[PDB]
């Protein structure tokens, strides 16, 4: 139940437990499938895209399952496609704690994890223990995508990403090049034009040299604080290299005024409703840039179908959310896409297809 879940259960845990805490258990229950039973998936939410069809276009964001623990829950939970990472080449304990924070005034978190990550040799075999069972929900509309970080002591980023390509890319649908991170020094410079087309081109070169079936779509994750200038670089360099797809966004370095938590003033990326509406502006901003061309899967501060469907009509062909999970619980997840579907039919749209762009074409 929505209600209990948001007004009782959520709130009671949080209370208990402090939120690095409450995350761990987030992803212990999830992966034992203690989650309260979900939302049947119509035709209308079906998504063709990136080479793959998902049932839905709701996914869990990267950040939740960074070390691939939880996949077969989260599709549980009804995800329609699940990401994990960001996972780094060699394992790495992250930050200091505390490193994540609630902001309950406004709906939002701040985190600055710093890629804690088990490294690609663990999560390697976890995939691989499952790889077949994967191959099977993938045909059966539930991708699964492998987000890319590197090393806080890397010398060559490149190097990093393209380890991640061969290690992990043959065990994904697509696998995404996370140069968005706030929370590790000089990753996000690699955003720009000159950096990115260096990166991108060995990246390519690495996933095209894998075998056909374990040759996974390639996106780029952009941050939400971003130039006009770094945006018209990045659309040229995907449109240059060919680049399968972008996520946006990755959570903001800024702090919108309005902000009311105590802790907002704490270093790290801020995640949920104060994102929003900057996200949702950064989609429509590359899906212009891209000509539509570019499959978009959006990202930042949804919690309900109008905070999708927004995105879609911007020109996200899928969305993710992670924040709202945090809030509402797993039965968020049922909310938004049933919430979805009724206004996609209250507003004449076939199906989600039909909206994705919509707004640039009014
Ligand atoms: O809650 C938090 O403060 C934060 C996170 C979090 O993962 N929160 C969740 C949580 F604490 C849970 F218990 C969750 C779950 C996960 C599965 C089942 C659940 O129902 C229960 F407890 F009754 F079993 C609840 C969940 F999905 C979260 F996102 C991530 C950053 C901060
Ligand atoms: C606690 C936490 C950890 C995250 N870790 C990652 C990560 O490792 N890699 C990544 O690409 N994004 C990461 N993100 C960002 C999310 O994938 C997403 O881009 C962002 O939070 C916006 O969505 P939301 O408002 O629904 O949370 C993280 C976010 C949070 C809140
Ligand atoms: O691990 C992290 O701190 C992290 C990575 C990322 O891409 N985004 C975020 O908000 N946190």
């Amino acid at each position: 139940d929505e209600r209990f879940y948001a007004e009782h259960l959520m709130p009671t845990l949080q209370g208990l437990l402090d939120p690095e805490s409450a995350h761990r258990l987030a992803v212990r229950f999830t992966s034992l499938g203690l989650l309260p039973r979900a939302f049947q998936d119509s035709d209308m939410l079906e998504v063709r895209v990136l080479g793959h069809k998902f049932r839905n276009p709701v996914g869990i964001a990267a950040g939740f399952d960074k070390h691939g623990e939880a996949v077969d829950g989260l599709y549980k939970m009804g995800f329609g496609f699940v990401e994990i990472g960001s996972v780094t080449p060699k394992p790495q304990e992250g930050n200091p704690r505390p490193r994540v924070f609630r902001l309950p005034e406004d709906q939002a978190v701040i985190n600055r994890y710093g890629f804690n990550s088990h490294g690609l040799s663990v999560v390697e075999h976890r995939l691989r223990a499952r790889q077949q069972k994967q191959a099977k929900l993938t045909e059966d509309g539930l991708p699964l995508g492998v987000n890319l970080g590197k090393n806080k002591t890397s010398v060559d980023a490149a190097e990093d990403y393209a380890e991640g390509v061969r290690v992990l890319g043959p065990l994904a649908d697509y696998l995404v090049v996370n140069v968005s991170s706030p929370n590790t020094a000089g990753l996000r410079s690699l955003q720009g034009k000159a950096e990115l087309r260096r990166l991108l081109t060995k990246v390519l070169q690495e996933r095209d040299g894998l075998r056909r079936v374990h040759r996974p779509a390639v996106l780029v994750k952009i941050a939400p604080d971003l130039t006009s200038q770094d945006k018209e670089d990045i659309a040229s360099v995907v449109k240059e290299l060919g680049i399968d797809g972008l996520i946006v966004t990755n959570t903001t370095v800024s702090r919108p005024a309005g902000l009311q938590g105590a802790l907002r003033s704490e270093t790290g990326g801020l995640s949920g409703k104060p994102l929003r509406d900057l996200s949702t502006q950064t989609i429509r901003e590359m899906y212009a840039l891209t000509q539509g061309r570019v499959p978009i899967i959006g990202v930042g501060g949804v919690s309900s179908g109008q905070d999708a469907l927004e995105k879609i009509r911007a020109g996200a062909s899928l969305v993710q959310l992670y924040t709202a999970l945090t809030f509402w619980g797993p039965p968020v997840v049922g909310k938004v896409k049933r919430e979805l579907e009724a206004l996609l039919k209250e507003q004449g749209f076939g199906g989600v297809t039909d909206a994705i762009g919509a707004d640039h074409r009014r």
